[PDB]
């Protein structure tokens, strides 16, 4: 999730 969050923004 972490990641995601880092691709999201």
């Amino acid at each position: 999730l972490a990641e995601a969050l880092h691709r999201a923004l």
